[PDB]
DNA sequence: CCAGAACATCGATGTTCTG
DNA sequence: CCAGAACATCGATGTTCTG
């Protein structure tokens, strides 16, 4: 099969680099659409929730979270090192 | 009293007694979809989301939790006028 | 090699309509 | 008045091309 390499936000099989993190195509653009603007999302649980190839489209609140917090940031192949 | 404006399960408009209990299309729609389609509802959380008008997108599988709690069944006595 | 656009494709959902 | 059916929407996630 594919071994694996786990992207920094959900947990699928990895694409590349992205904003600046280690994630899949989703991820991807999933952030990026999610912070060209409007990002009020509530969470339905206790701002905690888990994730995963399914449980991801589950809570936009929380992904955009993990997002944030792995580093991913909108102009990071700008300076990388 | 009881007819009363609030969907039993996510507070919005409720249309009449769908297939149980005071409640809206959507749910109304989701009800049956649910009980007789395939799926793979799962919780992000720990299975007790808030279902509201936004968020009961976010967990189907807390939803129709939900609407079990809330009576709706589906071979069930088809009335309220 | 990553950014960001086009498409195209589905499953989930929602509303209006019609028996 | 309600079940169901017929639309019609939303939103994720491919794939495939640029620069
Ligand atoms: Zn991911
Ligand atoms: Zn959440
Ligand atoms: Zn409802
Ligand atoms: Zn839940």
């Amino acid at each position: 099969m594919k071994p694996a390499r786990p992207c920094l936000v959900c947990s699928d099989e990895a694409s590349g680099c992205h904003y600046g993190v280690l994630t899949c195509g989703s991820c991807k653009v999933f952030f990026k659409r999610a912070v060209e603007g409007q990002h009020n999302y509530l969470c339905a649980g206790r701002n905690d929730c888990i994730i995963d190839k399914i449980r991801r489209k589950n809570c936009p609140a929380c992904r955009y979270r993990k997002c944030l917090q792995a580093g991913m940031n909108l102009e990071a192949r700008k300076t990388k090192k």
